[PDB]
RNA sequence: AGGGAU
């Protein structure tokens, strides 16, 4: 066992250089995959994003491998991992 | 508009 409150590919990203989106957190997860449009992107009444964002990797699996990114940086900046779920995400 | 340990 590997997780106690998910099953899905859903995943969270904080850290984020308040300009980074689909295209940067997909190079960012280069090594790995995700599914079409399975990326948001949480914003302020200023359209720009808080700072956080949500992804659903393929599967349950492959969010277990994006977590070895967790403190991994992104080009200048480091990012963070954390799991997430449908709950946090089903903005769609 | 920061970090936050998550």
């Amino acid at each position: 066992n590997s997780a106690d409150s998910a099953n899905d590919g859903f995943v969270r990203l904080r850290g984020l250089p308040f300009g980074c989106t689909k295209e940067e957190i997909v190079q960012f997860f280069s090594g790995l995959e995700i599914v079409p449009n399975g990326i948001t992107l949480p914003v302020d009444p200023e359209g720009k994003i808080t700072g956080e964002a949500f992804v659903q990797f393929a599967s349950q699996e492959l969010a277990e491998k994006a977590l070895g990114k967790h403190k991994e940086r992104i080009g200048h900046r480091y990012i963070e991992v954390f799991k997430s779920s449908q709950e946090e995400v089903r903005s769609y």
